[PDB]
């Protein structure tokens, strides 16, 4: 328990300033466990309580509903892109294991995911894909590059060496080879020549394999891929950056056809396929297409979501309704971050606001049936790059390097309110307000048998409350205007 060394650059709240030889880091019975964290500089402080056995007054009741039992939990975490990489291996090496140990150690947050990049994308300095040389249908031609060799994979078996829990891997990729595609090029309107079941969807599934074998001869093995990075981007025209379109036929019958297949029967079976990796907003036309195919079916594992048009996709109508509809296939939340909009600053130190819109998207996922959230570039520079086609954007850590400096945002305190207190495996429950209210919550019971609850206040107003764990005692507490608390009691015991 070193604290926080905070700092402000002018918005709602601040960093904590980390460098090469400081970092900021990390109940008995019947008492619980309170985390905190405010907008006036709290960091994920520790308190304790009671455990009551009674309770009277008309406050806000918020009650645990233990048994019934919703989704269990795959994990959190974060991308390993180029940028991301690039950042984090511009400190020195100290400075570097902190960065990793707050994301990766039982000292920092628990991170327990990492999403790898398939060749490039536009958290990229240059275009690249594995297979460059024209009509190498063969692949003999695959390769890594050193963004592979000697940038991500060095760090990912670091964050794995420092990794608290076992850590999942999921790679996308952004494009195809560009001879593989209708466009020729890596970026805009375009997909793969051919139909399904074709030369060139073959060679594209070949691909995927190539990339798996060529990983775990560095020793790393996936716990998953998603069939394309954002499927619908290449159906738009001018695209800008990397991107290969499918409608979600197209995705179908290259699941059942190519993608499926070649994956089933190559040493890598056991890892997951996703579908859709794209917009909520998709659903639940793209999962009823894909997974009412039952050649497509077999082979699709979950169904990954991007949050960036979530205000045009109520979670009931997306979400809700494909667990309605498909309840043993997993929803997945693969890609988020903030400044993304072209009229918002890329970048703002200290920004409050954005660390609440994390943990009001990680709530709101978990009560419509989501395993998991992934945020997108692990750490970035002050502008929110590099980025070849300039669409910088905002992440947890920001890296300054002529000063040997990071920067941890409330971003990340409020990821670390989920990540670090709700391991995988752990099993969302059901929790129940007494009266309307402005708390945004949810409840989970830890693998042991214990209990988690996150609260997010999104207004203003400190509102005192009370959980009840039914046969266990009350939680008298208060949530402050803006915090957010994440609440550990042993029940069991
Ligand atoms: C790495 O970050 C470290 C944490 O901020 C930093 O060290 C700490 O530096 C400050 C400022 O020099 C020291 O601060 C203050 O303490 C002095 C001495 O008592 C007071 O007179 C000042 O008013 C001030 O509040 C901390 O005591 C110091 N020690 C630690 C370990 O926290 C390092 O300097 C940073 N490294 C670089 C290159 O900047
Ligand atoms: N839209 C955005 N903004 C940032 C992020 C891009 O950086 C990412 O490549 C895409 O998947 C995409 O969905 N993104
Ligand atoms: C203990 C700290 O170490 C480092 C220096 O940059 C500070 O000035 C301070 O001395
Ligand atoms: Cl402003």
């Amino acid at each position: 328990a070193r604290p926080c060394i905070p700092k402000s650059f002018g918005y709602s709240s601040v960093v904590c300033v980390c460098n090469a030889t400081y970092c900021d880091s990390f109940p008995a019975l019947g008492t619980f466990s309170r985390y905190e964290s405010t907008r006036s500089g709290r960091r994920m402080e520790l308190s304790m309580g009671p455990i009551q056995a009674n309770h009277t007054g008309t406050g806000l009741l918020l009650t645990l509903q233990p048994e019934q039992k919703f989704q269990k939990v795959k994990g959190f975490g974060g991308a390993m892109t180029d940028a991301a990489a690039l950042n984090i291996l511009a400190l020195s090496p100290p400075a570097q294991n902190l960065l990793l140990k707050s994301y990766f150690s039982e000292e920092g947050i628990g991170y327990n995911i990492i999403r790898v990049p398939m060749a490039s994308c536009d958290f990229s300095i240059r275009t690249y894909t594995y297979a460059d040389t024209p009509d190498d249908f063969q692949l003999h031609n695959f390769s890594l590059p050193e963004e592979d060799t000697k940038l991500k994979i060095p760090l990912i078996h670091r964050a794995l060496q420092l990794a608290q829990r076992p850590v999942s891997l999921l790679a996308s990729p952004w494009t195809s080879p560009t001879w593989l595609k209708t466009n020729g090029a890596v970026n805009g309107k375009g997909s793969l020549k051919g139909q399904p079941g074709d030369i060139y969807h073959q060679t594209w599934a070949r691909y995927f394999v190539k990339f798996l074998d060529a990983y775990a001869e560095h020793k790393l093995q996936f716990w998953a891929v998603t069939a394309e990075n954002e499927p619908s981007a290449g159906l738009l025209s001018g695209y800008p950056f990397q991107c290969l379109g499918f409608t979600p036929e197209h995705q179908r019958d290259f699941i059942a056809r190519d993608l499926g297949p070649t994956l089933a029967n190559s040493t890598h079976h056991n890892v997951r396929l996703l579908m859709l990796d794209d917009q909520r907003l998709l659903l639940p036309h793209w999962a009823k297409v894909v997974l009412t195919d039952p050649e497509a079916a077999k082979y699709v594992h979950g169904i990954a979501v991007h949050w960036y048009l979530d205000f045009l996709a109520p979670a009931k109508a997306t979400l809700g309704e494909t667990h309605r509809l498909f309840p043993n296939t997993m929803l997945f939340a693969s890609e988020a971050c903030v400044g993304s909009k072209f009229w918002e600053q890329s970048v703002r130190l200290g920004s409050w606001d954005r660390g609440m819109q994390y943990s009001h998207s990680i709530i709101t996922n978990l009560l419509y049936h989501v395993v998991g959230w992934t945020d997108w570039n692990l750490a970035l520079n002050p502008e929110g790059g590099p980025n070849w086609v300039r669409n910088f954007v905002d992440s947890p850590i920001i890296v300054d390097i002529t000063k040997d400096t990071f920067y941890k945002q409330p971003m990340f305190y409020h990821l670390g309110h989920f990540s670090k207190f709700i391991p995988e495996g752990s099993q969302r429950v059901g929790l129940v307000a007494s009266q309307k209210n402005d708390l945004d919550a949810v409840a989970l019971m830890h693998p042991d048998g214990s209990a988690v609850v996150v609260v997010l206040n999104r207004s203003s107003k400190d509102v005192p409350l009370t959980i009840k764990d039914p046969a266990v005692g009350f939680l008298e507490t208060i949530s402050p205007g803006y915090s957010i608390h994440t609440y550990l009691w042993h029940r069991q015991l």
